[PDB]
């Protein structure tokens, strides 16, 4: 449960503990404009000590990076940061 989200405004926040800094950095984003890429290459410029930077679906399947955000945040998945595999259920909406 080490990664949350939580909705405030009308958009996600994504709460997510940095391997460098255990301080918890959230995370707010657009579901219309961002995109995996944009969530993950933000993450990747908060720590420069992120290595390798990955999400994959409840099926082992990568998911894309131009997929949007809104798109991953109809189901749960798994958000990776090096050897931590993250596992994250998204509170409903609807799109």
């Amino acid at each position: 449960d080490d990664v949350t989200v939580v909705y405030q405004n009308g958009l996600p926040v994504i709460s997510v503990r940095l391997p460098s800094r255990r301080e918890r950095c959230q995370f707010t984003l657009k579901p219309i404009s961002d995109s995996v890429g944009v969530f993950l290459r933000q993450l990747q410029e908060e720590d420069r000590g992120i290595d390798r930077v990955a999400i994959y679906s409840p099926d082992g399947v990568r998911v894309a990076a131009s997929t949007g955000i809104d798109l991953l945040l109809l189901d749960d998945f798994k958000l990776v940061i090096n050897d931590l595999t993250y596992h994250v259920r998204p509170p409903k909406r609807d799109l």
